[PDB]
């Protein structure tokens, strides 16, 4: 059973990046099981829809009430030392909520942390059979 825990946000960093105090200590977050377009791509630079996808996660975290994490079953941080969550403000989870807009696509997925799987993909596939965003 996933718990969640609160969290306070300190910077949006990108569309599936955000920077949090939790525990008392900054950490910097990576959403889980979602793929948003990149403003800080590595290798490309600014993708399409990119602005958009980190605009919506900034303004969705940064007007929430209340921010909490959900850590998943496997491993809590990845190889960058980056928290692996679901980040959830006021009740609503901002990776479902990019899905479901057409601003990112599910990630490949690694058991065990793949909790909300089908969910999200089906969040993804009403936004293609809307074509939203990503998928016009």
């Amino acid at each position: 059973k996933l718990h969640k825990e609160p969290a306070t946000l300190i910077k949006a960093i990108d569309g599936d990046t955000v920077k949090l105090m939790y525990k008392g200590q900054p950490m910097t977050f990576r959403l889980l099981l979602v793929d948003t377009p990149e403003t800080k791509h590595p290798k490309k630079g600014v993708e399409k829809y990119g602005p958009e996808a980190s605009a919506f996660t900034k303004k969705m975290i940064e007007n929430a009430k209340k921010v909490e994490v959900e850590f998943d079953k496997g491993q809590r941080t990845d190889k960058y030392g980056r928290g692996l969550a679901y980040i959830y403000a006021d009740g609503k989870m901002v990776n479902e909520a990019l899905v479901r807009q057409g601003l990112a696509k599910v990630a490949y997925v690694y058991k065990p942390n793949n909790t909300h799987e089908q969910h999200l993909r089906k969040s993804e596939a009403q936004a293609k059979k809307e074509k939203l965003n990503i998928w016009s």
